């Protein structure tokens, strides 16, 4: 009674190279000629077994920690966030962290990040696109503008003074490079490893030097950025925050933006400056040719409604995160089918959010499309472990994409739209296709 497997052929190695290659159409045969989106591969001579079914989504997000969880099946990022941070820490503390950071999120907090978004988009733009026109690597470009422009909404002045965005994005990179995608599921001292620990500790001793500079300083002086938040930040025992573990924290809050946010941007701006998606650009203009040059919080939120959808319709059809896992510490129901104590328990977006019944023609960018089955979109995750960056990432995207397209106009260089670069753990477009070529107006 438990999904069918899939022919292995291979004992030595499981299906790891057709799925990395492509894992699309790899997931979608499987789910194809079995007859059920809930099915078995192996990995290693390790059982993952992938929910493929979007109707039961809820069978993976809904289980609680003690029966479905993700710690065993994270720790590849113990060694970026710090030994004792989340999915490092026992959940009581890792839930209670995470917390923290949501409530750094309070949206009592964008109040000022549309402005600052603003501010360092026109400055990277007045600075690399001077010209009347010119080619730029979109994606390389955009995870400029997010890293400077995630700095500007999070990090004090004193802050960005030790420590800039274009400096930081190195520290990121230096660490998240450490990290091998395939350890996840296979269980080392390369190089990659040494220089993430320097790294990490690099902004360990610094992020030292602000505190003691700021609690050096007395005594008022306005609304504090996100250290202050964790610093002020107290457990349910009393005790505030280490700073390796607030080292931890920022480095996940910045790790996991940077990335999915940049191909985010990406993908939309791809998407929407192709000929065939005049439509939608048009649309779009329609949205934002009316707001001011200074945008504010309400007019982002609340009056780029095609927008989010452009963004979201992005992360539909090529999602960032193309899956999470848990482990299965006991076994759990799913469909007619049931996982078994020991398996990796795994639920995709990239392939739920293919699906012929959730959404008809998957391939097909619509941003007016809805799903046709509740719960099939899962860019973010559900459950009890939904994203937490999602309010922001959308309004840093958005924000972006008023900035981008109110003073530039773009040309995709290429034929088509890029194709996704599926060997990265965080997928995007590739990168070696997104040449884009830009034309200031007036
Ligand atoms: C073929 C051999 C080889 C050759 C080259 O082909 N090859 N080629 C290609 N591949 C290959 C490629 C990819 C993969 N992986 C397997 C590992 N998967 C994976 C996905 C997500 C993941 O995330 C862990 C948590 C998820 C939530 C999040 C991130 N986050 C959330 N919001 C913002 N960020 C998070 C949450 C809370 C938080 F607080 C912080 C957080 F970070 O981190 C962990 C692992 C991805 C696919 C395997 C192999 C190869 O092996
Ligand atoms: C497009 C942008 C983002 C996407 C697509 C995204 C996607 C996800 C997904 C899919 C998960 C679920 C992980 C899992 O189920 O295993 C998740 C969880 C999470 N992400 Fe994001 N995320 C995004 C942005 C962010 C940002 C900006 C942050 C930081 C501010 C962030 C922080 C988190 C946190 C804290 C969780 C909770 C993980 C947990 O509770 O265990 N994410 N995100």
């Amino acid at each position: 009674k438990t999904p069918p497997v899939y022919p292995v052929t291979v004992p030595f190695l499981g299906h790891i190279v057709q799925f990395g290659k492509n894992p699309l159409e790899f997931m979608q045969r499987c789910k194809r000629d079995l007859k059920s989106g809930v099915f078995t591969i192996s990995i290693g001579g390790q059982r993952v077994t992938i929910v493929g079914d979007p109707h039961e989504h809820s069978r993976f997000f809904s289980p609680r920690n003690e029966i479905l969880s993700p710690r065993e099946v994270y720790t590849i990022m113990t060694p970026v966030f710090g030994e004792g941070v989340a999915y490092a820490a026992p959940y009581p503390r890792m839930r209670e962290q995470l917390n923290f950071l949501a409530e750094e999120l309070t949206i009592a907090k964008f109040q000022n990040f549309v402005p600052a978004i603003q501010h360092e988009v026109r400055k990277f733009m007045a600075e690399n696109w001077k010209e009347d026109e010119g080619v730029i690597n979109l994606l390389e470009d955009c995870g400029a503008m997010i890293i400077n422009t995630a700095c500007q909404c999070l990090f004090g002045e004193d802050l960005r003074k030790r420590l800039n965005a274009r400096h930081f994005a190195q520290l990121l990179s230096k660490m998240e490079s450490s990290l091998i995608p395939a350890a996840v599921f296979m269980p080392l001292p390369l190089p990659q490893s040494a220089r993430c620990r320097e790294a990490r500790a690099e902004l360990q001793k610094i992020l030292g030097e602000i505190i003691v500079a700021r609690e050096k300083e007395e005594a008022s002086k306005n609304t504090s950025d996100l250290l202050g938040g964790l610093l002020k930040a107290v457990y349910r025992d009393g005790t505030r925050m280490s700073l390796h573990e607030v080292c931890g924290m920022i480095v996940a809050a910045m790790f996991a933006g940077q990335h999915t946010s940049t191909i985010t941007t990406s993908w939309s701006m791809l998407h929407l400056m192709h000929p065939k998606n005049k439509k939608w650009l048009d649309k779009l203009h329609k949205e934002i040719d009316e707001f001011p040059a200074q945008l504010n919080y309400d007019n982002v939120m609340d009056e780029m409604p095609f927008a989010e959808r452009c963004v979201r319709e992005s992360i539909r059809r090529d999602p960032p995160l193309l899956m999470v896992m848990r482990m299965v510490k006991a076994e759990v129901k799913v469909g007619s089918y049931v996982v078994p104590k020991g398996d990796i328990i795994a639920c995709s977006p990239l392939l739920s959010h293919h699906d012929e019944e959730a959404f008809p023609n998957p391939r097909l960018w619509d941003p007016e499309r809805d799903e046709k089955v509740d719960g099939a979109f899962i860019g973010f995750g559900a459950g009890v472990h939904k994203c937490i960056g999602q309010k922001f990432a959308l309004l840093q995207v958005k924000t972006i994409l008023a900035t981008a397209f109110r003073e530039y106009d773009f040309q995709l260089l290429r034929d088509e739209v890029p194709d996704p670069d599926y060997h990265t753990m965080v997928v995007g477009p590739t990168l070696n296709q997104c040449l884009v070529k830009y034309t200031r107006k007036k």
